[PDB]
């Protein structure tokens, strides 16, 4: 069980048991959101557990979450996040997603499935979850138990594109 | 040898040996860079591998990269990247980051050490590498080995905000 195997099995489930995920592997997936790095230590992360039947049904309005037990909401804090000197180029999203992307992997290994979910409306979610203006929702993280057939982990010769297509040295 | 411990592992260096990082643990890293989801399976992501001299001379030009041996700039095509009917909100910087998550995780298995970097001069990479008006470059991922001494996987007690300051249920 190494890293590639567990990076090649995780995909994309849009077909949701409605059985509950474990409390246990909700606070191991929760316990890398804190371990993950984000630009300057700034740790502008914020996310919203959603388990229950008001949460859920606010999400199904800005969103299609498949019937998923177990959804989070991440997201990123502009009064705390780096800011880059440059030309004002916040990490919010970068961030977030690095943190997100920890749980999706760490969700994985506990046998959970799971999607990520940007296609959700950003003003319901908004005004569903009260956010105050310096709090912007940046992805939802869908999780629970796949109630049809898997993906395979053998998918990505016809479902990505040849690594030549995206890597070059040196130059373009 | 799981995730947790995986994550916990992974710190920023910024001390660096001249040892040259090994093609075979290159490749392995650059595989998950394709393993990855992206938003709409678009796979907007361009890496150029950087370890020879004038490519390293180029991003210490535009970014403190303390004499690393092997860099990968990652790039976002938004040409392809998905883009959000209710606001325009472009993935770039989300699916970029999740192909660099991917690959600093790929890259601590192996026992390389590693920072990302999103302080650069993007005007400066931008002009060195010739990058057409649709790349923007979003993260350099820096690679090696560690020449001092590594942050302890025991640190984040120290380093990170407790998770009840970042996490809530249900509401805020
Ligand atoms: C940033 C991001 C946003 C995504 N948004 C959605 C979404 O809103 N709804 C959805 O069904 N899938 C969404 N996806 C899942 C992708 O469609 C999926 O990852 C991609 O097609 C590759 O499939 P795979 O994850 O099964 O390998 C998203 C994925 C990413 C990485
Ligand atoms: C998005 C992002 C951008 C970062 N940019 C830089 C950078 O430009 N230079 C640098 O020295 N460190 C950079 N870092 C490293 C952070 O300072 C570091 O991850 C954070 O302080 C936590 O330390 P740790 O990674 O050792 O746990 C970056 C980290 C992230 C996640």
């Amino acid at each position: 069980m190494n890293f590639v195997e567990l990076a090649k099995k995780r995909y994309s489930c849009r077909n949701y048991q409605d059985r509950k995920v474990e409390k246990e592997k909700l606070e191991k997936v929760l316990d890398v959101a804190r371990i993950a790095p984000t630009g300057g230590n700034r740790q502008p992360q914020r996310l919203i557990v959603i388990q229950e039947k008001e949460g859920i049904n606010k999400l199904s309005k800005a969103a299609n979450i498949y019937d998923a037990p177990l959804a989070i909401l991440v997201c990123g804090d502009k009064d705390k996040v780096w800011t880059r000197p440059f030309d004002g180029k916040q990490l919010t999203d970068i961030d977030t997603s690095i943190v997100t992307d920890h749980m999706m992997l760490q969700a994985t290994e506990l046998g959970l499935a799971s999607v990520w979910v940007c296609y959700f409306n950003p003003d319901i979610i908004r005004e569903e979850f009260s956010l105050p203006d310096n709090l912007e929702p940046i992805n939802i993280l869908l999780m629970g138990y796949e109630s049809k057939i898997p993906e395979s982990p053998e998918r990505h010769e016809k479902t990505r594109v040849p690594l030549s297509e995206i890597v070059s040295y040196e130059t373009l």
